[PDB]
């Protein structure tokens, strides 16, 4: 299996990703994430609402009320500079763990 | 705030040790000393994290343990063969992932123009 662990931090990894490229709305997130997968992807809706929970409270998003001008009343989010920063954090502890990964394989293969 | 939060921080960890009995079985020093060569000293793993982390491993079928022979002798540990099924399902859901992200990032340039 997937475990659980690694589908939700898929999630994670996808919903900063569709915020970094422009704000959004749960719906559309999940719209425009199907459609970059052909239809094959449909993000749990349930599953969002948590995570959103989680960066909110991390200052890693931010939200706001939009399309007030008709009569409505949808939650835009957005990504913050905090939010900016984790990515980077995250691509440059995971290029370090690769890394490690990498000279492994060569401290092994030099030993032969 | 931004820091590496602690599901990723085990998920890295994780991923080192699992690629290390990927390489081929071995036991909790050679695994530390091993990584804290290929990380220039720099990453000395605690062999207290090791059994934590080998305990929840070995419970949910993703490696299990052995003895060697033998002036002591060493506990092994290996990937099992559901475990090697777990990088692959892992690396092949990641890359679906990592391309949905890359056609977004696409589809938002070619509609700017
Ligand atoms: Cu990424
Ligand atoms: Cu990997």
């Amino acid at each position: 299996e997937i475990p659980k662990e690694m589908l939700r931090a898929q999630t994670n990894a996808i919903l900063l990703n569709v915020l970094k490229q422009g704000d959004n709305y749960v719906y559309g997130i999940i719209k425009q994430v199907k459609e970059a997968s052909n239809g094959e992807m449909e993000l749990n809706e349930a599953t969002l609402y948590t995570i959103f929970k989680r960066l909110e409270k991390d200052g890693i998003i931010s939200s706001y009320w939009g399309d007030e001008s008709q009569g409505g009343r949808r939650k835009y989010y957005r990504l913050t500079e905090i939010g900016h920063e984790n990515m980077r954090l995250a691509f440059e502890s995971w290029s370090r763990v690769d890394k490690i990964i990498e000279n492994l394989e060569a401290n092994k293969k030099s030993e032969a």
